[PDB]
Formats: C-alpha cells, structure tokens, sequence
C-alpha cells in the first residue's frame, strides 16, 4: 500500500509533489511537499488508513485536524489544509527547516541563559495563544518544538491536544504518552491548562540543565519520581532560572504560574533576550558580543 509521487486535494485541485522523506513521526510518514502551482514547498503528514481501522484511532486523527486548523500564530505550526484518498490521510503543515528544539539540544545540550529566554518565550508565547483559544496541548517537548529558517520556534503536533468546552473543566483521560507529564495526569485525578506550564517548567529545565528533570533507565522509575516531586536543579543554575523552575514543578496544578504570568516573570525581565539567534546558534554557543572585531 504505497503512497502517491503526487498527491492531488480534489476539492481544492491543489497537487502536490511528494519531495524527500524527512522521517516517520508516530503513525504518519513526513515528506517534503510542493504544490505543482505556486512550487511552494510544505511539510507533508500522511498517515496510512490501514493504521486507522478503529474509530477510536480515526477520531484522534480528526480532532487533530479540528484544533490545528483552527489555529493561526506566529509560534504555532501553519496548518494549510488536509485531504484523503481511500488509503491515505494527507495534511499540509508548515515547514519547519531547521527541524526542533530536540535536533539542537542533541547538538548543544545545554544552552546559554539568552539562547533559553529566547526560546522559551516563544514557547510562553505561542502556549499563550493556545490557551487564550481554550486548547490544551498536553505533548508540549521538545521534538514538538519545531524551528523555522530564522529559529522561530512553532509550536506542532497537536495530536494529544483538547479542547476545554467549559468553565473549569478537568479532563479525566489523556490517550497518549507524552514526554513531561504533570502529575495530575500520572495521578489520574484530572487536569487543564496548568499541564501544558508543567511541560513548559521540563522544558525550560531541559534547555538550561541539557538533561530532563526527571530521567532515569526506567519509564516508570521517572513516574515515580514525578509524582514525588523527585528532581534537583544544580548550583551552577541561576537562581532567578531556578526558581521559575521551582513554579512551574509544583506538584499541585493550582500552585503554578498561568501562561499569562511567565513573560513578566523575573527571568524575562531582568535578563537580556536576543531579539534573533544567528544560525550558528545551531552549532556553537553564541557569546552575545557588542561588537566584532
Ligand atoms: C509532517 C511534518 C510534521 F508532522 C513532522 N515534523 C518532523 C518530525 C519528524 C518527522 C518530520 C516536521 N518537520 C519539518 N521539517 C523537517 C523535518 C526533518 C528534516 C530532516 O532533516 N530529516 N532527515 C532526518 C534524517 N534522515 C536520514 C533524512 C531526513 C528536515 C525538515 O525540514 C527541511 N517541518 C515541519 C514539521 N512539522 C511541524 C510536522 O508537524
Ligand atoms: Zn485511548
């Protein structure tokens, strides 16, 4: 059951060239796409049908597509329509050329404090805007973090993503496994937005440290640890770091920051946030220099 070389939208007439293979997130196969009129070129997510042979499963993929095309930021990954055939499932999605936030921490491990700053606020950014439209994302990790030409990051994969319907809704079941799960998700005892300030709290953690907060050989050995709140943040991390750290990995959701409070924490105040990383970011630490000699 192969896929097309061109992939063609009735209803649209849009084709697209299937372009090079870029890697095989979860179910779905990725390519490089370009439409056959403007060439513009887009990331290409099909998914297989034979994969999705239970409702269940054919749901998760819908509402995916439901919340993601809904949504329309600068740090969220540009959805640009969808289509299917009788064996595939085909959505158009931004590309992201310089792939995520995890391809640089393999790279760089830790980053310096700006590099973070930058970063993260991006990611404050974009979760903020997910929220202020009720959505949860609830798999925010780096490999979710995608990076643009200029290392912006965009916020992708909305496959665990929900929709909060009501006031003060907490949602009971989480079908999925994502990377930094807050405790009231382990627990099994319902969660909300305070999840995704959770993930943003391993993340910023991941970005400064160069290791995830709770990392051990075996999976539930790191649940174990995340429901005891099991986690030190090393001497050599700022404190103002540290204690934003500290905020976001409480163990109680109602004791975190909301989305809205994070920018106007010390840590982006007070420290200098580069207006743009050059691409040897990528690679080398920047120094941040006043000028060039
Ligand atoms: C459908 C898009 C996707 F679903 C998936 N991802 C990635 C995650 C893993 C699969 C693609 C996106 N990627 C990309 N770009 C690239 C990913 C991987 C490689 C790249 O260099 N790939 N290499 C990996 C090593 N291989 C041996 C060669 C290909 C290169 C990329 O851009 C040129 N853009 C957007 C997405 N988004 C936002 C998605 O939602
Ligand atoms: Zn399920």
């Amino acid at each position: 059951k192969e896929i097309p070389e061109v992939l063609v939208d009735p209803r649209s007439r849009r084709r697209y060239v299937r372009g090079r293979f870029l890697g095989k997130g979860g179910f779905a196969k990725c390519f490089e796409i370009s439409d056959a009129d403007t060439k513009e070129v887009f990331a290409g997510k099909i998914v297989p049908k034979s994969l999705l042979l239970k409702p269940h499963q054919r749901e998760k993929m819908s509402m995916e597509i439901s919340i993601h095309r809904s949504l329309a930021h600068q740090h969220v990954v540009g959805f640009h329509g969808f289509f299917e055939d009788n064996d595939f499932v085909f959505v158009v999605l931004e590309l992201c050329r310089r792939r995520s936030l995890l391809e640089l921490h393999k790279r760089r491990k830790a980053l310096t404090e700006p590099e973070a700053r930058y970063y993260l606020r991006q990611i404050v950014l974009g979760c903020q805007y997910l929220h202020r439209n009720r959505v949860i994302h609830r798999d925010l990790k780096l490999g979710n973090l995608f990076l643009n030409e200029d290392l912006e990051v965009k916020i992708g994969d909305f496959g665990l993503a929900t929709k909060v319907e009501y006031d003060g809704e907490r949602k009971k079941v989480l079908c999925g496994t994502p990377n930094y799960i807050a405790p009231e998700v382990l627990s099994k005892k319902g969660h909300s937005f305070e999840v995704d300030v959770w993930s943003i709290g391993c993340i910023m953690y991941t970005l400064l440290v160069g290791k995830p907060p709770f990392e051990t050989s075996c999976l539930k050995e790191t649940y174990l640890r995340i429901k005891k709140n099991e986690y030190s943040i090393p001497k050599h991390i700022n404190p103002v770091a540290a204690s934003l750290i500290q905020k976001m990995l409480q163990t109680d959701p109602t004791a975190r920051p909301t989305i809205n409070e994070l920018l106007n924490d010390e840590f982006f105040t007070s420290g200098y946030i580069p207006a743009r990383l050059p691409i040897t970011c990528l690679t080398i630490p920047p120094r941040f220099s006043i000028a060039p000699s």
